[PDB]
């Protein structure tokens, strides 16, 4: 019963998920019990080709079939999936759905000042998304190239990378508070044609200097032929460079509003992610396309529990990989709504999270325990003032959550009500690793629970590098196989990818965290090692 | 039985089709009766899914099948077909055909003299396309580039048009009676990576100087980095410069008679075909539902079958050669007759020893031509043995009944069905004709409208639909339909402004028609250009008059531009008598139909209204004052 | 008849039917059952190619893209093709299948210069560095329609370098490694290559050669090679790399994952060039289409060869050559088993190496010209004994005649009477074999290819009428009367020059430039080219490539080279020099060790003549032209024969000829 090395789990009782989860709940779930999960979990870590196979067949729309569910192994990094499929990412997010329901609501759009808000139908993003690829198809753009994108949290982020992906190249996003050298070491080392951004960005009240950044950057990017400029502010004293920088709404107007999208290969790349590492400059983590598409619509339908009546929240931002997929990718394969904040917590007040939540009835909330801990500090009277009855679901991603600050979430935000899924995963395995599925998986604050479906965790003895055999156990968090929304390398630099995560315990997938099991199997995350 | 608005109508007695049509016909006709092609139109419009999907799997091969037939709509200018679908033109216009029959003649060429005639089968097309598209690949064309054609009316237009799609490039074909001027616009708006032609062209017995014309215009072209060049003439005095330019038979002699086709998609573009009032506008189609069009309406409205031999006397430096010189003939198999010369040369019969000589049995012309043959060469008719044909088409302007009845008596011998082809560059092919065989004739009227293509009337004032016959009014269409052109290449703002915008929810032909008692059409000609400002239609020439009365202006041009807000902005050249002039307009026309603003200038393009439009929109001398007005 | 009048050759000559123990060692039933069912489905695919090569095409190779029309085209108009409208990719039918099916087994046995070295690559290792080093060349730009020079020694990295370029959709050219300098430059050139593939040097007999080094060379004037990529052979550190333009292999690759997608191509996308000499002075490059010619390949491997998943072939051949190409490479790795790779000579460290590596291997098949038997006749029997030789059934013959006597030497010393032998004959331009007997199926002729190959309508033309020849018991020019799956398409960037030699010299026909008799049974004796083609140690040389390199040097003023025959080479190559201001014999020795070295360094060291003789002029006609005809019959013993020679502008010339060729052959 007494753990003697998990201390946190001792006197840790379940919870279960309250009733009002599934009184609010549109259908049927998607999974009945854990013991259903557990069967199906088992079946995805030992036959991952009749698991996966048909789920990438039901979730993912191919423009040619694939042969092989699944090769390669972590040693020789040489993971695949899908192989000889072709598939196009923003058919999938965008036409598919604009064809079913084209006046279904696709970006909720909330402006750092809410005067600026709108909404996107899934025809609208087609639309806008066509024109924009259009452009960038007469500048030259094709299969493989990559595409820089440095554009606050906001239609016109997630509308460039979906262009940029309709023509099969690769999108790499810079986060909008990067510095201009961060922006011009993220440019070279991808070698970007094309650069889309806007003049100045809202946050918080705020004017920030983007295109101000990005010119001072741009200096030293030779490859960069293009850039599209987006009115964000409309500042006339904003200086574009003749024969670069064009203007977003002038370039648009240019072109139609269909655009065939381009077919690729199950494992081109997707997108470049830059990731700051423990051994030097930024490393380009490199993404394809089917098995990051399949992890992310997985993740998001059986963990968050999406159906085709919801509505996700997550307070993040396109710049890091939370944003990447579950701000897009998850929702809009999956063709539900989702809320794209461009603000802060703070603007106009503390409340103005809810105050979103409560205008487009949001069932899915997503956010990381630091705008937890400011909103607990400062802002917790504002959270009853607005109706949070639509939510169900309430995430949780990026650090460890005290138990403290899990109950504070359950109890003033979720009203003792909601599911909350503590989410662990890390920009380069794509999608949720370990956590508790909504409606599935009773939960113990701080503990992000049980693997996902393609995920054998194991603890292995660091001193030994042997992996550590029954529960109540610590060790370094490994994984014995690769899975399908495992990126793929590093940016021309497989190397530094194979050091970083295939060579320290040859056979596993290095983490750089450490974990405890305890006696129901249910991991907790230690932090960095 | 009276009509009191459409006159023409009036007396008119229906002519059915002569029974000599059906027995030389080849086999059974493609639909029986009025009421078959009724029920077939009907489908048409209310289900084009289950109408266009079926016939778009019979009458084209397909790389990759569509999953979507149809998609947008016109108010978004987004109009799609065939989606997710992928094909190749000069696969489905040459390849298929000469795996089936190498032997069937495909081009039967007319030279300008016809001691050069001679006769390429769909074998021979297959090797000429694949070494020509081997010459264009080995530059570096491939799928997204534009080539241009400028070449006279023979073998060498058809085969670099189709090799430029054999690579997925989109050819833009510029009519080699165009000066250095328009070749230089055209290739310029295009960017074209290339550029094939030759070096002198035969017109009438005269030489034609196209190379030297070509070179003028590409001084000032930098994107043309390569120009094949077929020895027409083989003058040697036909300068070639070193590094550009290459000849034909030279370079194709080097690559082999196969090359493999490139897939694209169905709305990858096919061609560019640049239009002659303003700027020329390079007209985009589309590929798999261009031809889908083209195919259809050769076959329904001409009633071709395989057996059958099309002369188009036609140019494909416009859109009736595109479509039913080419791509319509060739995607059902058949031979089309490909004629370089003149109707007057060597003599006023030439049209008819063609016919004769290769038993044509499609014959499509244009009223100016009847017209010429009428007044000089009637005569010269009878001395041909027409009595292969049976299917007489007429397109571009209006045919008269004196001209339809004189079509009829002296081509026909009055055995023959007319189809009066109304369309236009931008609707892909027919939009309202008389189906060959099976649609009595009103000479005149172009009848009823095609599949796919619902047609309304509209008032030119309200934008609102007239229901009801003996009708008159703008001729619209009230969807998009396989064939409609996709946009005005890298200008899709003046694609909606000139086709969507006018009539929001309509498709704007610039045309006006009446409608019978019998549903069936009389177009009526231009409209009068009004311009849409916030759903109040004005008319740029009626406040040039207005502002005109005023005795203190000399001269005065009204333009229209895009405006964000209210669609279309009026603007005016000609701070009190400013506001003297708009009260003017308000009080001569109408309290709407002011000028967004009057700018006071001393000076007016003439040596043209164009420059006009582009100022307002952010005697050469003259052009300067218009900008520094505009820029008070 | 019995009695050939015509056919000499096969008079007397019996049948020699399969031993037994070759079937007690088939792993599996015989892919044809007797000789009759070959006849049978020869007759199908000549009278119905579609119903043929369609469900073959089908069975064999993997498609991204189905085909729907099996064969189209004629010879006459040049344009032939097959299996159109359908995609595929030949490193995925070479490696990705196989791998994803058991990567452990071994793909490539590679056996290297010293054994020391040698070692073995399964699939799943082929698949990861072939994606590798396509992962690079994509990063440099390479792309479907590029071409890629390789410039290596038979090893693993010749097979990578070519299945890497082919996984991008591009045609890799292969410049056999003992090229010079010169002759690297014109392939380069015609074939405008982006990238070079190629090693620091190589090692041969235990010497070490100079690879890197002739590529500088080379390259100096190549202005359209970009990149080159170098593995480390032998690490020598004094090799030069070219700052910019030259990259290491290890370097390169270690920045790029294991697994490349395929790039998709069509059927008659290009494959691959490969450079081959004739009767024209410039090398021709002959391009193979992609589906036909694996077809071909794995085709004739499968049913010629009676090659089973259990099986292991041993191709002693060289990538630089069709040979290589077609049955060390593509043959095998699309049949999925493994192929191995000798890097070495058959006289390294002795002449047992072979039959070493045979036994270490346990091949079952294995695939020689008739050079190395004579070699291995006159210098290596005794090593014969020393080896246990019996995993064999199958030994195959290429390139050149098998006599009778080597064929029986053959037979007795290597199979022990038990295997069965497969005189295969075919060219670089037919992409696989045209005649021979199928393993376990045909019986020999000792001498004979035998029967025609499935596709292939032979037939003899009559070479004073032009017209074809009815019936047996006859000789002709050797032709074929339709075009076959793996027959090469163009020759790059010169498509005239194909048709003037292959499809317009007999209308109608392809020209093999071989003539041949035909026996009472059917069975086809190759007599060799009429086309006055040099095949030395079974390299295909151009005497007028000889010639121009001679004339480089400015000592001489004429020259003229004609092929003999030669009891170890096959054919060997005499040349004529007259010079401008000469004499003093005792200058002649090293005069003509002058110009033997000339050609070495301008064509490469396989080039030199046999023989050079120094004469004052050549003969010539009337016109001023030289008469080859009067060399050659005074190169092989036949001063008697030459007949009148008044019609020549200088007879007097002749006399001279004999006599120097009686003095300087020898000496
Ligand atoms: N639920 C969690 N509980 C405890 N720790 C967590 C949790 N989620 C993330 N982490 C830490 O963040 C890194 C990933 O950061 P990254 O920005 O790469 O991806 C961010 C996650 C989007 C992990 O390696 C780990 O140390
Ligand atoms: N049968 C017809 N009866 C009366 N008028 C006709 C008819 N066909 C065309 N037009 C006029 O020509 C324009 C199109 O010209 P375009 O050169 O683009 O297309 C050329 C015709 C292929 C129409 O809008 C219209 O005004
Ligand atoms: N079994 C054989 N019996 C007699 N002669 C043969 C045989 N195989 C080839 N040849 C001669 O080689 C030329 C082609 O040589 P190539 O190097 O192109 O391809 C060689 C095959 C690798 C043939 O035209 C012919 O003359
Ligand atoms: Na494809
Ligand atoms: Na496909």
């Amino acid at each position: 019963q007494t753990h003697n090395v998990v201390h946190e789990a001792n006197g840790v009782k379940l919870r279960e998920t309250p009733k009002e989860f599934f009184e609010r709940q549109p259908n049927k779930g998607h999974i009945h019990d854990v013991n259903q999960y557990k069967q199906m979990y088992e079946q995805s870590i030992k036959d991952p080709q009749g698991f996966f196979g048909p789920l990438a067949k039901e979730l993912l729309s191919w423009d040619h079939d694939f042969h092989t569910v699944k090769s390669g192994t972590l040693k020789n990094g040489d993971a695949a999936w899908f192989l000889g499929g072709e598939l196009n990412a923003s058919y999938n997010c965008v036409d598919r759905h604009a064809f079913a329901n084209p006046d279904k609501p696709a970006l909720i759009c909330e402006a750092d000042d809410e005067k600026d808000s709108h909404i996107l139908t899934y025809g609208d993003l087609l639309r806008e998304v066509s024109k924009v690829a259009g452009v960038l198809q007469s500048w030259g753009i094709k299969k493989g190239d990559t595409v820089a994108v440095y554009l606050p949290m906001n239609a016109q982020a997630i509308i460039a990378m979906l262009a940029i992906a309709r023509l099969g190249a690769a999108h790499s996003v810079i986060f909008a508070g990067f510095s201009a050298g961060s922006i011009k070491d993220r440019v070279n080392d991808a070698s970007c044609k094309a650069l889309i951004t806007c003049d100045e960005g809202k946050r918080g009240g705020r004017t920030t200097n983007i295109k101000k950044l990005c010119d001072e950057a741009l200096v030293d990017c030779p490859t960069v032929e293009k850039v599209l400029v987006y009115k964000r502010t409309n500042n006339p004293e904003i200086h574009l460079t003749e024969g670069r920088d064009y203007y977003w709404d002038v370039e648009t107007a240019k072109f139609p509003g269909y655009l065939p999208p381009v077919s690729v290969n199950s494992e081109d790349p997707l997108f470049l992610l830059y990731t700051s590492g423990s051994t030097g400059t930024p490393k380009g983590v490199v993404h394809s396309t089917a098995g990051y598409l399949l992890g992310a619509a997985l993740s998001t339908k059986y963990i968050f529990d999406i159906h085709p009546e919801d509505i996700l929240f997550t307070a993040g931002d396109v710049g890091w990989i939370t944003g990447h997929t579950y701000a897009l990718y998850g929702p809009l394969l999956l063709g539900v709504p989702t809320i794209i904040f461009e603000g802060t917590p703070a603007y106009p007040d503390y409340g103005r999270f809810w105050q979103i939540v409560e205008k487009h009835k949001a069932t899915h909330f997503y956010v990381a325990p630091t705008a937890l801990r400011l909103l607990r500090k400062a802002g917790e009277q504002e959270i009853a003032k607005y109706d949070l009855s639509s939510l169900r679901t309430l995430g949780s991603v990026g650090e460890p959550i005290s138990p403290d600050i899990w109950e504070w979430y359950n109890e003033f935000v979720g009203k003792n009500q909601c599911h909350i899924s503590d989410t662990y995963w890390q920009t380069e395995s794509g999608s949720h690793l370990i956590a508790p599925l909504a409606g599935v998986v009773p939960n113990k604050p701080g503990s992000a629970s049980y693997p996902f479906f393609g995920i054998d965790a194991a603890l292995i003895d660091p001193v030994t590098g042997v992996e550590i055999e029954g529960n109540d156990a610590e060790g370094v968090l490994a994984i014995k196989d690769h899975w399908p929304s495992m990126a793929r390398t590093v940016y021309k630099n497989h190397t530094k990818y194979m050091d970083t995560y295939m060579n320290p315990y040859p056979g596993y997938y290095f983490t750089g965290d450490g974990a405890a099991r305890d006696h129901d199997g249910y991991y907790w995350i230690r932090g960095r090692v």
